[PDB]
């Protein structure tokens, strides 16, 4: 693996609801560079299932347009780690959250990697961004993006 | 203006020679996002003139290819500030350099802005990157990119 920061005592039910992708970082530039880059995904809502799986609603630019997407992250034996199914095993880790303001996560498959700082409101949270940059110093990131409140209220952060 | 960090006692003649754009940051995502983004420029060599102007040799992706470019930054009454001529006055500021290892600069024209961390060798200089991130905390950056030694040895950081 690469990420080695997870949240202890995570209650997944408590991450339900509205989120904003305030910032994103990735191990490779091409993961985040254009609007249609593979990991350029904007989180809209987290919906944990009664069984403790996590449905994710996001927006993604595909074929010159901002498309909705609904994804399932299946629980593992580790509360802070989930699995999306693909041609390749892709792992979601929750690094840190306070439920009410911010949540940091990374997704990972040379191993590749993207992380975001999620926030509850269309506001620049300097404190959440601090924690995001601290978490990222452990990691081989090569691109970082952040969004302003105006963009945060547009579909696909236009 | 926006940038408010310049190097005191700058000797421009001493920045002559080979440089590598190790990292870049900008105030707007669209300034750096694709390979043909307007401020995605890779520095190759600095050539200060006897009169104290600064010629810059760089590479830039334009029309699906990595083109060379030669640019003149004309001196001002301030040693650490130079001017490129365009439809709009565009200002180059030297923030910090030690001549032998690293140099930080910003270019600026809502005012927009891009900065790079230049290094003498195709090596990841953690120390130069520290200084770059410190300088950038004063600034409204929204995209940051960094390159690995393999890319640093390819034209247009391929
Ligand atoms: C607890 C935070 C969980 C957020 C997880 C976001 C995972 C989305 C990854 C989807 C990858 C790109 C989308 C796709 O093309 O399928
Ligand atoms: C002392 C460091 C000076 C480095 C200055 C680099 C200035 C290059 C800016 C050129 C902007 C894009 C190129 C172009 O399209 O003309």
């Amino acid at each position: 693996l690469i990420v080695t920061q997870t949240m202890k005592g995570l209650d997944i039910q408590k991450v339900a609801g509205t989120w904003y992708s305030l910032a994103m970082a990735a191990s490779d530039i091409s993961l985040l560079d254009a609007q249609s880059a593979p990991l350029r995904v904007y989180v809209e809502e987290l919906k944990p299932t009664p069984e403790g799986d996590l449905e994710i609603l996001l927006q993604k630019w595909e074929n010159g347009e901002c498309a909705q997407k609904k994804i399932i992250a299946e629980k593992t034996k580790i509360p802070a780690v989930f699995k999306i199914d693909a041609l390749n095993e892709n792992k979601v880790l929750v690094l840190d959250t306070d439920y009410k303001k911010y949540l940091l996560f990374c997704m990972e498959n040379e191993q590749s990697l993207a992380c975001q700082c999620l926030v509850r409101t269309p506001e620049v949270d300097d404190e959440a961004l601090e924690k995001f940059d601290k978490a990222l110093k452990a990691l081989p990131m090569h691109i970082r993006l952040s969004f302003n409140p105006t963009q945060l209220e547009e579909q696909c952060h236009i």
